[PDB]
């Protein structure tokens, strides 16, 4: 009875965490199991903080940003917002808020301000783990990497431009360490993988020959495979660093992929338009349906002796 108006996985992809009109629920990802529910009016985009106790929602009945603590289940805070929310990140230090047309940056803690000024961007940001990503205002192909430096001045700060794209970049995805971006364009037709200290193009992999929108994509938890999922609803599996290259060998002629290394055909009913993946273990995934209220289960499978890898569906789950 309950539709899903939003939901997000926790930065470590443990938990889903979804908002509905008449509440909002924190899952166990994996094994899927509701770990807990609390009963919320209007609960807009939501997001949480690991698994601390701190849970951040913007309420769809006004302009508010709502941070709700769990333990004494009251708003530590409320913070006035300006326009519509289209992104929101939590870290132990920063509030990140894509708002219309700009980022705005809130200290976490007490006083709960804004800490520097509000960054224009052009509708694509992501923040993990220090690090902010977001397209150029003016050039949209273009991105900015920068950290956010707390202690300094000048918490601004500094930055790298990369054009990323000729097209408008899509989305963004940086890795769990946050040395990687994964980068996307409207023609979904290619992506790429930009180092995040200089913002040099590392590795650059093709999806597909025919233009496809791009519905999510996620790392590996050891930073190895990259995830993608297209609307022409297949699964792809990218190896963008094998074993040695990731423990950072020295390779013995380095001087001298591109393509996925799996896919696997989804069949969405005509109702399900997004989703969002998660990565279980390094050998597995999951896909979220937010119309269906499910989640399938994908095993990664590989064949020692013909080095090849292919996609297997486990399991299929509803919510509820």
């Amino acid at each position: 009875s309950n539709p899903i108006v939003d939901y997000e996985f926790n930065q470590d992809q443990s938990c889903l965490i979804v908002s509905t009109p008449k509440s909002f629920d924190i899952y166990n990802v994996h094994p899927l199991k509701r770990i807990m529910s609390q009963e919320m009016p209007d609960a807009g985009t939501i997001r949480m903080l690991h698994r601390t106790n701190y849970i951040a929602f913007v309420s769809t009945k006004k302009e508010l940003l709502h941070i709700w603590d769990d333990v004494k289940k009251q708003d530590i805070t409320r913070v006035k917002l300006d326009a519509a929310v289209k992104d929101l990140f939590l870290s132990r230090e920063f509030i990140v808020v894509s708002q219309g047309d700009v980022i705005s940056i809130f200290k976490f803690g007490n006083p709960w301000n804004k800490i520097t000024e509000d960054i224009k961007f052009g509708g694509v940001c992501e923040f993990a783990n220090g690090l902010l990503v977001y397209s150029n205002e003016f050039n949209l192909g273009q991105i900015h990497v920068t950290r956010l430096q707390t202690d300094a001045e000048q918490v601004v700060g500094k930055g790298v431009l990369v054009k990323a794209h000729a097209n408008p970049v899509k989305m963004v995805r940086l890795n769990r360490k946050g040395d990687m971006v994964a980068t996307c364009s409207q023609d979904g037709t290619l992506i790429r993988v930009f180092q995040t200290d200089n913002g040099v193009l590392v590795r650059e992999f093709r999806r597909g020959l025919d233009r496809t929108s791009i519905i999510d994509m996620r790392w590996s938890p050891d930073g190895s495979k990259l995830a993608v999922v297209s609307d022409k609803w297949t699964l792809h599996v990218f190896e963008v660093f094998n074993d040695a290259e990731n423990k950072r060998h020295v390779l013995k002629d380095w001087i001298n992929s591109e393509w996925s290394i799996c896919n696997f055909k989804l069949k969405v009913s005509k109702g399900s338009n997004d989703c969002k993946i998660a990565w279980i273990s390094d050998t597995g995934l999951v896909i979220v349906w937010p119309n269906r209220r499910l989640a399938d289960t994908f095993k990664l499978n590989y064949n020692d002796d013909e080095h090849v890898w292919w996609l297997q569906l486990n399991q299929r789950n509803e919510i509820p």
